């Protein structure tokens, strides 16, 4: 996140870091215990059985008894088109189930097919480059737009200074009203152009088949 603030510890208590041998390379979202979702895009081309899916995380430099720590048993795929940066959504299913509790919740999700308008305004969040890596979860107050993104996008853009999010960002949920309305996908013109909105995977338009896979 760049230009972005440090979020209050465990703040955001459903963000996840997605590991491989203890270094994180992108966001996800709990969904249900043994369940979270992220960018498509996360994992093309990593090996699956080397990823570790942390909960309860805020300052990854830091040893952290809050953290706990899943395997991925199983992806379930929803149509990821990578030439098109089309449908980049994925659920992770865990090798067993988070505690749930003050620092480890579940998402709240939209309902299927809701749409936000111009000007809603949301948090980003991840612990992706700064400008290297955030250490601290990092949060950014963005704002809906749907000039320069598709209909098959959620776009945002902060006003008045380049700030958005950047490479390790990707799979993180843009958290709008409450709920999970964004997964952080695609960035344009460099990570805070200034100019080109933020692309996420717009989560309201996948609701039924999360719901179909997680209960
Ligand atoms: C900057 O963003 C914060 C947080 O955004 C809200 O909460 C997110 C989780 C998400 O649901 C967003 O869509 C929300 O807008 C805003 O914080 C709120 O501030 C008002 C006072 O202005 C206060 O009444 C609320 O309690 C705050 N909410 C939380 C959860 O902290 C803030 O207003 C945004 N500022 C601007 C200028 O956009
Ligand atoms: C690296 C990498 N490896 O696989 C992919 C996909 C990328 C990639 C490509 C891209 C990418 O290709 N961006 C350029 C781009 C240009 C044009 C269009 S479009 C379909 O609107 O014409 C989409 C994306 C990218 O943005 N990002 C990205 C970077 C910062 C934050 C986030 Cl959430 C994502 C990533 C991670
Ligand atoms: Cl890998
Ligand atoms: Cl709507
Ligand atoms: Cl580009």
């Amino acid at each position: 996140i760049v230009g972005g603030r440090r979020a209050r510890p465990h703040a955001w208590p459903f963000m996840v870091s997605l590991q491989l041998r203890g270094g994180h390379f992108c966001g996800a979202t709990l969904i249900a215990p043994n369940f979270v979702m992220s960018a498509a895009h996360c994992v093309a081309n990593v090996n699956v059985r080397a990823v570790r899916v942390v909960l309860g995380a805020h300052n990854l430099s830091r040893r952290e008894p809050t953290r706990q720590v899943f395997a991925v048993q199983r992806i379930f795929e929803n149509g990821y088109d990578p030439v098109n940066l089309l449908n980049d959504i994925v659920i992770l299913q865990l090798n067993g189930s988070a505690t749930i509790n003050a620092n480890v919740q579940v998402a709240q999700l939209p309902a299927q097919g809701r749409r936000l308008g111009n000007g809603v305004q949301c948090l980003a969040m991840g612990w992706g480059l700064l400008g290297g890596i955030a250490s601290v979860l990092q949060e950014l107050n963005v704002t809906v737009v749907t000039s320069l993104c598709r209909r098959s996008n959620v776009c945002t853009l902060v006003r008045g200074r380049q700030a958005g999010v950047c490479f390790g960002d990707s799979g993180s949920p843009l958290v709008c009203n409450g709920l999970i309305h964004g997964i952080a996908s695609f960035v344009r013109g460099g990570c805070a152009s200034g100019l080109y909105p933020d692309a996420f995977a717009p989560v309201a338009q996948f609701v039924n088949w999360i719901d179909s896979i997680i209960q």
